[PDB]
């Protein structure tokens, strides 16, 4: 019987850039999907969140349109990748909130992959784990995501964020400030528009004759159609912001990092149009209460936002904003204080 702890993730900066092979800067967080399991003839898993057991024969990787599909996707990608693995029986638990936008799917998928890696001694290298999990999500589950989530869940390192060039996969660990906490605020609001943005961004690269947004300057944008231009302008500005945050962090200039995150949030909200009033409310209030900066994290249109705050004020700021928020919106919002953590493992 083995136990695996697979973290969730928070992207600090570099949103909606990975599908045009731009820069991203995520971190694994100390909220996890936990898996305790042993070998078995079939696949049997009890989910603490759903409070139910779901199982399938190894012979059955048919989609059932339930959380079990995430498990089937991993068995599918391993078979598709020429690996022979057997079943597992176990329990899935942990404190990573389901569907809050902290990558429940990648955390779970990578956790299952790690469980199989250890039980069956597959000796997978870290990059392979990322690629397999991404392929499972993309081709089996059917969600067209970038590499951001999977990379963070596997490569995270305690006390560090990951600067990643999604075109070359070159990365580097950047230290996160000592007494600065990441206040996570889940709006309570658990796709289509993501797909649209992705298609438009891909057409833009082809129009510009480029393979990555990194190779695009603001000047060239005039050659794109109005709508394409509006969206791609955000991507170009975002790539530049990731590099600026990288430099600022290397100097420990948290004040500058915060200002950049805030600028990025309003760019996403006004130009990329992927925010919502619930997220905007949190950002504005967090800033008035002292945050160095705040920004939605993840895809947008709900989910969670983050605020960079002094460690000593994290609880108070979260509590004050939550009380104000619950008087304004009907959702079951929650706040968490997270720190950059190690990737999937024990
Ligand atoms: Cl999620």
């Amino acid at each position: 019987m083995i136990k695996v702890k697979s973290p969730g993730r928070v992207n600090l900066i570099g949103e909606h850039t990975d599908y045009t092979y731009g820069y991203v800067m995520p971190m694994a967080i100390n909220l996890y999907t936990k898996i305790e399991a042993e070998k078995h003839g079939e696949v049997i898993l009890y989910s603490e969140h759903f409070g139910e057991e779901r199982k399938f024969s190894l012979n059955d990787l048919r989609k059932e349109n339930s959380w079990i599909d995430y498990v089937k996707g991993i068995f599918w990608v391993l078979k598709e990748s020429d690996y022979e693995v057997g079943g597992i029986k176990g329990r899935v638990s942990g404190n990573l909130p389901l569907g809050a936008g902290l990558s429940s799917s990648a955390s779970f998928e990578v956790g299952i992959l790690e469980t199989l890696d250890k039980l069956y001694n597959l000796k997978l290298d870290s990059l392979s784990k990322v690629l397999l999990a991404k392929k499972a999500e993309n081709e089996f589950v059917g969600v067209p995501c970038g590499i951001l989530d999977q990379f963070a869940v596997v490569f995270g390192r305690e006390g560090n964020v990951i600067f990643l060039d999604t075109h070359t996969l070159d990365y580097e660990y950047i230290p996160f400030p000592k007494d600065v906490s990441i206040l996570v605020f889940y709006t309570g609001v658990r796709s289509s528009e993501y797909a649209e943005r992705k298609h438009i961004a891909e057409e833009s690269l082809k129009i510009l004759g480029k393979g990555s947004s990194k190779e695009v300057r603001e000047g060239e944008l005039s050659k794109l159609p109005p709508l394409h231009r509006k969206f791609f302008g955000y991507i170009v500005r975002e790539n530049a912001r990731v590099l600026e945050v990288r430099d600022a962090l290397k100097e420990g200039n948290v004040e500058e990092v915060g200002k950049i995150l805030t600028t990025a949030h309003w760019d996403l909200a006004k130009n990329y149009e992927v925010s919502c009033k619930e997220l905007d409310f949190f950002v504005e209030r967090a800033l008035k209460l002292g945050a160095y900066g705040a920004r939605l994290t993840g895809a947008g249109f709900g989910g969670s936002a983050i605020a960079l705050v002094d460690k000593e004020d994290a609880e108070t700021i979260g509590e004050e904003i939550l009380r104000e928020y619950l008087k304004r919106f009907p959702w079951k919002a929650r706040h968490f204080i997270v720190e950059p953590s190690d990737g999937v493992g024990i």
